């Protein structure tokens, strides 16, 4: 993978073409990276190897942790830099708290750089922290992008990718504005063209990075079935994702899940710049872990991530709960795993009613049919929960005396056995209703149903380790020089913590504009 400027000088071959900054990928991260660098004129390329813009960051709902800002100022929020620095210092410990520092403090000059921007506006929205801390709001403090209307971005706005319930079904923009991630890669695509300093490529693929004397210069990237050598004067920022789409890097480095659960979009995120940057020395960490969550397993093999869960229960093989089913959805992944026995927890089985018409009671992206996943035997349907065992395999004594329990959890309005409903998370998503507790409600109302859920992810969060400039550092701590990044391409300050909404976002934004200033000087 890596190529030596020597060698290709050597070969006949030269530099095609010549920029400041190099961004490889166009999630978040990337263009915010591509912003800082172009605002302020340097020339900058960025690279995407599909089709269309956005990755992952688009199919997100565009919730970003960027705390104590002037959005958060606007909203009035009871929320500061250091409250949440104690939010993040309380969950991850001194384990990389001088990563944790950078984030929290340069979040409000990322924030007010993005939003000088006449194409950037952000908002503050409610969805709550993960975990049970000192810094905690139970409001949460993340914020998101106005909805876009598309005609504002020109020929833009059909190079975004689109939507889950889009985008695997061979389909393009849903009707109505571009939101969430549309919105946040619609708005962050015109910046970067605003500034009159960028070149934004599709399907230009980073193969390998040009070193000279252990410096890394540029790149070579294929695009029309031809081959480019880019070099970058100032540096190479690489916001490409992680290993999430390859299913061979996970299995080496042990990440739990499969690459055909990952939401990351098929064949996008296959760890090309994780791979480049450990053959020009770049060290590793954190490979084994992924930001996960439960997934609906699909006809095809494919997940769906099941979030805000509002009734059922889930059980093991063996027919029993265990675990609080209204935990933050990379607690419920980790609870899979750590509770997985040759196989009892992956898959595990949300169990339901009738209470939505057929329709399983969370919100599933993509949302496939329920007639569609019963056709297929992902989920099964029966009069008795009796003849649910006996079609999904389950204990049919075991499942009944689950079911009889949660019941009477439901009626009494607390579950002592995993404490769900007692939770500022939990609670987000079950409105107040007449029982005594709206996360909990009685499965009572046949045909029951149980559907199949697997280990998912929305990306790893291992790989290249970075300083707090997002330099990637070889395994003796020392920088590779000229070579940035951010995202999914770096391992994680976040360690095994998913603290709140928009942590990766958030992260993938800071880096990205650190990488850009450091590259500026
Ligand atoms: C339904 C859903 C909702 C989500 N909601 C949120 C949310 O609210 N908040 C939040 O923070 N996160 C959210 N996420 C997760 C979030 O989208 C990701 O964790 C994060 O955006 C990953 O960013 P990245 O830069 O690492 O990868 P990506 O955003 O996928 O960027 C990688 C890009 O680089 C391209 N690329 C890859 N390899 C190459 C190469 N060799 N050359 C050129 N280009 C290449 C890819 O095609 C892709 O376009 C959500 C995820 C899902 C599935
Ligand atoms: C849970 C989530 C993902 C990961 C992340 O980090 C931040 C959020 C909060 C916003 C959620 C989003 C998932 C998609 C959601 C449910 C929507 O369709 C509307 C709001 C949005």
């Amino acid at each position: 993978m890596g190529s030596s400027s020597h060698h290709h000088h050597h070969h006949g071959s030269d530099w095609t073409s010549e920029c400041d900054v190099l961004v490889v990928g166009s999630g978040g991260g990337a263009l915010t990276g591509a912003y800082t660098a172009a605002a302020q004129g340097l020339t900058t390329i960025v690279l995407e190897k599909t089709d269309r813009f956005g990755g992952t960051s688009a199919y997100s709902g565009a919730s970003i942790w960027l705390p104590g800002t002037q959005v958060q100022e606007r909203a009035g929020l009871p929320d500061s830099t250091e409250n949440a620095r104690t939010y993040l210092r309380a969950l991850l410990g001194d384990a990389e708290s001088e990563r944790q520092d950078a984030y929290v403090e340069t979040a409000p000059a990322v924030v007010a750089l993005l939003e000088q921007n006449p194409n950037i506006e952000f908002e503050f929205r409610a969805f709550p922290d993960y975990y049970k801390a000192e810094g905690r709001m139970d409001t949460g403090r993340s914020i998101n992008p106005l909805d876009l209307d598309p005609a504002d971005i020109g020929d833009l706005a059909g190079k975004v990718r689109p939507e889950l319930d889009q985008d695997r079904t061979g389909q393009d923009h849903a009707p109505g504005p571009m939101i969430g991630g549309r919105a946040l890669i619609g708005r962050l695509l015109a910046a970067v063209q605003s500034t009159g300093k960028a070149e934004l490529r599709t399907e230009s693929v980073l193969t390998s990075l040009i070193v000279e004397d252990g410096r890394v210069v540029g790149a070579e990237v294929e695009s029309g079935g031809e081959t480019q050598r880019i070099k970058a004067n100032r540096g190479v920022l690489m916001a490409a994702g992680g290993i999430e789409g390859n299913a061979e890097m996970r299995e080496q480095a042990g990440t739990p899940g499969k690459a055909i659960w990952s939401m990351g979009p098929f064949g996008a995120n296959t760890g090309d710049a994780i791979s480049a940057g450990i053959a020009v020395g770049g060290a590793t960490a954190l490979l084994d872990q992924a930001w996960f969550c439960p997934g609906v397993e699909q006809p095809d093999g494919s997940a769906a991530f099941m979030v805000g869960v509002r009734g059922g229960l889930v059980v093991d093989s063996a027919g029993e709960r265990y675990l609080n089913e209204s935990l933050p959805y990379d607690q419920f992944g980790r609870a899979m795993d750590a509770h997985d026995d040759n196989g009892s927890a992956v898959p595990s089985f949300m169990i339901f009613d009738s209470r939505e018409g057929g329709g399983l009671p969370a919100i599933c992206i993509p949302n496939t049919a329920p007639a569609k996943h019963l056709e297929a035997g992902t989920w099964v349907g029966a009069d008795t929960l009796e003849e649910l065992a006996a079609k999904t395999g389950l204990p049919a004594d075991a499942l009944r005396s689950t079911v009889e329990k949660f019941n009477d959890a439901a009626k009494l309005g607390v579950d002592e056995e995993f404490h769900r409903g007692e939770d500022p998370y939990d609670a987000f998503f079950c409105p107040p209703n007449g029982g005594a507790n709206a996360a909990l409600t009685a499965i009572e109302n046949g045909p029951f149903y149980a559907a199949r859920i697997v280990l998912s992810d929305l990306g790893t969060k291992g790989g290249l380790v970075t300083d707090v400039n997002g330099r990637v550092l070889r395994a003796d701590g020392s920088a590779i020089d000229g070579l940035y990044a951010a995202g999914n391409t770096s391992a994680s300050l976040s360690g095994r913590f998913y603290p709140g909404p928009g942590v990766p976002l958030g992260t993938a934004m800071v880096f990205s504009y650190r990488a850009a200033q450091d590259m500026a000087k």
